[PDB]
């Protein structure tokens, strides 16, 4: 009679919370989805071994089209778990699944876990100063979306930081690197000429958040555009005007050039 | 030989990540602070039992003034952990403590935990639509803080949602309720008269996120300002322009007035 949305965390199988793990172990059936994102630091097998239950993976169609036919039926006479990378419901479409549960007469509970949305706090930048977020999507064919560029402009104009989620082709396990994102942004700038993203723009790259050894680098596009930030996933941030304390952290912890203390503060 | 920043999570001792627990259990010394937030579902004893170590609790003064004299010295010859509610680097100044660690020759690592900043996803509102965040602080003496009012105004003008962290006076066991936050906002409104926060403003309240049964309520200030949302902690949200799906969730899950379904595109 109960459905549990359980978050898996940032990177590997140990990023789930103790609460999530224990609940998952007591569920009769355990489902999971890896289309909204991937758990780059582990494998389905390792997650299964930790939970001690076989995990049935669901595709985007399985969920968006048949959630009420695949998952909910079992939740009627059993405790069912639905695992998702990060924190449940941080992905825009999963909240509606709670409504589906309701109309099916199934109780649902959410077990939270760390999300890159909150993990960016490790960049040393004040979380309250992050504005609207955006996703840098790979262009394709005659389609060249650029709304993420406008988001940076609007945030920066108000002295706010911009968190940029990078595109991912989960099915094919293809990660967009911060380098590719920087190249795309420069391309958009050349098209729009808004003076929003250039070689002189200060950016911050956070790679493999959740890991004990994430890569945290800060600096100007001209210097970081071809730098190796390690394996995915990568997150890109365009800070607004920095608080001195934010800048000091980027310099001392993220290897930012001393120049940011007088140019970006 | 190292210092660990480990989050404890939203509500109880099981909100710590498996990663955080396994590491905490192997540290030689464990410190913690419980003034940045409130974990309403646990106690020091239960946390100690789970980790199997004695925990020395530090006050805001111990940390901000003497972190390098109380914690860092031991981290030079031992494995030390510093525990905090939620995520250690979200809506705190703990990030700066990493700078102190570096300058003291101590390597530090961060272990994330669920944060209220991302947990708001359970309100059904799109995470990317949250703009700048703010804190509603208790007036003191002749001092009446009001900056949070301007944050709401700036976000709303952009159609963005506003997350409002509520004040806390740990040593006095005072946890600002959503009701008190609403009362303060109405007073600021009377002064600035910007039409930002009135009895007709739609707001969302999330209390005790992390628990299995958090209170999630949406409605007009006039109706919710005297409603009982249960024990603290609470956070207040002022939605911007709602998506249909956002409104649908608030109605179905948060008991919001069905009239908000009719969006004024
Ligand atoms: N479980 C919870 N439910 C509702 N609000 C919460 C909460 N935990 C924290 N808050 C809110 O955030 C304030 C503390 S701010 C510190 C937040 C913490 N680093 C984190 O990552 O969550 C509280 O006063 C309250 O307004």
């Amino acid at each position: 009679m109960v459905l549990y949305f359980i978050g898996l965390g940032l990177y590997d199988e140990r990023d789930i919370t103790v609460k999530g793990l224990e609940i998952a172990k007591k569920c009769d059936y355990v489902f999971a989805e890896f289309y909204t994102s991937l758990m780059a630091g582990t494998t389905l097998g390792r997650i299964q071994k930790l939970i001690g239950k076989e995990i049935r993976v669901l595709s985007r169609e399985d969920v968006e089209l048949n959630f009420e036919n695949i998952v909910l039926p079992l939740a009627k006479e059993n405790d069912v778990a639905f695992l998702t990378p990060g924190d449940p419901l941080v992905a825009t479409t999963h909240a509606e699944l709670r409504i589906r549960a309701k109309r099916a007469g199934v109780e649902s509970y959410v077990i939270h876990a760390p999300s890159i949305y909150s993990a960016v706090g490790i960049t040393g930048m004040h979380i309250y100063k992050f504005g609207k977020s955006a996703t840098v999507a790979y262009p394709e064919g005659n389609w060249f979306p650029t709304s993420y560029y406008d988001v940076i402009k609007e945030n920066a104009e108000r002295g706010l930081h911009t968190l940029l989620f990078l595109d991912i082709k989960a099915e094919k396990r293809m990660y967009m690197t911060a380098n590719e994102a920087m190249e795309l942004l420069l391309k958009v700038e050349d098209m729009k000429k808004g003076g929003v993203f250039t070689d002189d723009t200060l950016v911050v790259v956070l790679a493999r958040a959740g890991s004990l050894n994430p890569t945290i680098r800060a600096g100007y596009v001209k210097d970081l555009i071809r730098e190796d930030f390690g394996d995915p996933p990568h997150i890109l941030i365009v800070p607004g005007k920095l608080h001195i304390v934010e800048a000091e952290y980027l310099v001392e912890i993220a290897g930012a050039p001393r120049e940011i203390l007088r140019v970006n503060v």
